[PDB]
């Protein structure tokens, strides 16, 4: 079943330019009817180039709690839909509390800022 | 200078599955912060192969008004972020009012419904 909060390896490839590519962790943000009832899921790059949030579109994940290569970031100014059969191995799922700084964080991307 | 709201002539492909591909306007929905500094855009497709919104993240924009060429459809679930040089020329730009419906649609296609 597929979780909005679930992060999935996913390869991007091919991009142009500064889109986010690569073989990488991505994830899940489309709701749940979308999730379970369409082919396509929406999600957001994540990388461990950087370990820290730069601006306040980036999230912080821990490789402690999530089994990730590296301590990483969540870049919800990179986010895309994506067929299902992009989605290989589910790697983890995120918790309630760092899905609400998720939200936060796309609501400020999608200057939606304004609730 | 782009801005939330411009509709962008753009091509999406290559893509695979269900996701959105071809050269076709897109509305750009990332925060004004981000159009200005960024060098990406993060976007949603218009098709015309459907004039009507029967699903909630979908919003119908009038052929006349926004110079398409048929009556079109934005589709919030198919989101892409693009680098800027995937945007050829600059189609229109939708009202305040239609884009209130698009951030509507969004909230619903994010799952950041309760706000």
């Amino acid at each position: 079943m597929i979780r909005r909060g679930d992060v999935y390896l996913a390869d991007l490839s091919p991009v142009q330019g500064s889109e986010q590519g690569g073989v990488r962790p991505v994830v899940i943000i489309q709701n749940d009817t979308g999730n379970k009832y369409s082919p396509t899921v929406i999600v957001a790059a994540i990388t461990g180039r950087i370990n820290k949030a730069k601006i306040p579109t980036h999230v912080e994940i821990e490789k402690k709690k999530y089994k990730l290569d590296k301590d990483s970031v969540i870049l919800l100014e990179q986010i895309r839909t994506l067929d299902k059969k992009r989605l290989k191995e589910k790697l983890t799922y995120l918790s309630d509390d760092k899905m609400k700084e998720v939200d936060n964080a796309l609501m400020i991307s999608l200057g939606l800022n304004a609730v």
